[PDB]
């Protein structure tokens, strides 16, 4: 592409916003900015010679413009997003810039969970095999960051956002993990809009890395010769369980028996499988991937254990922004006395009461917080509390804990009505755990 002369808006002042400035301005184009926030985040970051436009979107600027970048947070469905669209001009986010720069392969990985941690995999599956390789994405480092001619391989995190803005993606090798309802304040045509959004993923890629046990993962047309599977009892890339023992399995032999990695959990096995099935496809060797899943010791906030001591373990899920996510920490947990649940935040219009049917019996505690705080501590009342904070409802639960239980912030919500990200979410509850802990 070639974008001299171009007359560029970009929308959004944060990561990606601001990657997206400096693109352009290192390509000799300088663009302009808007955000509809009064004072977005990256406002003070943006270099002074650059015009930028706060509090709403500008339409003079939109349908002046040659080309939008649309950063994922600015719905395509906004009314002067949807005008200029309908006015034929060219609407892009930074994934598309990026694809249309990048000179080698890319792995790209959507999916309602996992999503980071199979990322995360195949980044090391790579390193561990030598390979020069660029990991980023959702998962916070903006794509347009990692463009550079040395790289041998791209690991790509992609969003349902993302993807639609992005029409020249041909990975490699690209995975829908699982589908499950996230982000319906943006999806007013429900789960299949949201499923239609992550199906890009797949256009143009020369393998598919399909869920056998998620129907919604496939495409439309079905799976093709394209497709290679992952799944529990089956597909090409499986499991196999025995006396308290379970292996990795590739078309019927053995690869790796999963006490030799660092995570543990069902959920995180399918995780090993896709991301194996993504670099074999990549061409990384085996041997090195396979080790790379044994060095592998999970993320930040993902069932992050930030405190264990008096018996208690503390544990960091703040990453469970869905209810999916919470689901996966919920099933198949063992605590040997009462669980404390920390529920909250902005639920993105989700239906909670798939989590109901992990909150029966004597042993567990809610303490729901944030703006769907009321709507969580319905799912069982009568083991429930509702604060304002986050903060409020670990010291109410705190003089509770006894030695065997387990605290455990596994929210189902964004952070974003009392937090920056649910980074700093994470943060402040080991902070307070290790307050009220220790
Ligand atoms: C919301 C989203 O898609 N965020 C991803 C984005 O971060 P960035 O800081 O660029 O976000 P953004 O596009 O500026 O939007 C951030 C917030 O600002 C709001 N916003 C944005 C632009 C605007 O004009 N008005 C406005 O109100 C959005 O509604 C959103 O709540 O780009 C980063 C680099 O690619 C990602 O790491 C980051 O993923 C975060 C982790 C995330 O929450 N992603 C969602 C999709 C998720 O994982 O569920
Ligand atoms: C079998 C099934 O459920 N298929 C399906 C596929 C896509 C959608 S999403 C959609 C549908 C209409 C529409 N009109 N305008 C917009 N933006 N949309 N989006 C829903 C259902």
């Amino acid at each position: 592409a070639d974008y001299q002369g171009k007359n560029v808006v970009i929308i959004g002042l944060g990561l990606t916003g601001l990657s997206c400035v400096d693109f352009f301005l290192a390509r000799g184009v300088t663009p302009r900015v808007m955000d509809t926030r009064m004072t977005p985040p990256g406002l003070d970051k943006l270099p002074e010679a650059v015009e930028r436009h706060t509090g709403s979107l500008n339409d003079e600027w939109l349908m002046a413009a040659d080309l939008i970048v649309a950063s994922p947070g600015i719905a395509l469905a906004h009314p002067s997003l949807s005008a200029a669209a309908d006015a034929g001009i060219e609407i892009v986010g930074d994934i598309e810039l990026f694809c249309r720069e990048a000179q080698a392969p890319i792995v790209a990985i959507t999916g309602s969970n996992g999503k980071s941690t199979v990322t995360t995999l195949v980044g090391e599956m790579a390193k561990a095999a030598g390979v020069n390789v660029g990991v980023g994405g959702n998962i916070g480092l903006p794509a347009l960051m990692l463009l550079d001619d040395e790289c041998e391989l791209y690991v790509l995190e992609l969003s349902s956002f993302q993807l639609e803005t992005t029409s020249s993606l041909q990975a490699v090798a690209a995975t829908i993990l699982n589908v499950t309802e996230d982000h319906m304040d943006r999806y007013p045509f429900g789960l299949q809009q949201y499923r239609a959004a992550k199906l890009r993923i797949y256009e143009n890629a020369k393998v598919c890395v399909v869920n056998a046990d998620d129907a919604l993962t496939m495409p439309i047309r079905g799976a093709d010769e394209r497709c290679v599977s992952f799944g529990v009892n089956m597909g090409d890339y499986h499991l196999n369980h025995q006396q308290g023992e379970t292996w990795l399995r590739v078309k019927g032999e053995k690869v790796l028996n999963v006490k030799e990695m660092k995570l543990s959990g069902q959920h995180n096995y399918t995780n090993a499988l896709a991301a194996l099935a993504l670099a074999d496809a990549a061409g990384l060797p085996r041997a090195s991937s396979l080790k790379a899943l044994t060095t592998f010791t999970g993320l930040p906030h993902r069932f992050e254990v930030v405190l264990e001591h008096n018996g208690v373990r503390w544990i960091n899920d703040s990453k469970a922004t869905n209810v999916g996510s919470t689901e996966a920490a919920l099933n198949g947990l063992h605590v040997d006395g009462t669980l404390h649940l920390l529920l909250g935040g902005d639920g993105k219009s989700a239906d909670f009461s798939p989590l109901a049917r992990y909150l029966n019996g004597d042993n567990v505690r809610l303490y729901c917080f944030g703006r769907d705080g009321a709507q969580l501590a319905a799912l069982r009342p009568e083991v429930a509390e509702q604060t304002e904070t986050m903060e409020q409802a670990m010291r109410l639960l705190a003089p509770r804990v006894q030695p065997g239980d387990m605290v455990l912030l596994s929210p189902a919500c964004a952070s974003l009505d009392q937090f920056k990200n649910f980074e700093q979410r994470g943060n402040e509850f080991a902070r307070l755990a290790k307050e009220l802990g220790g």
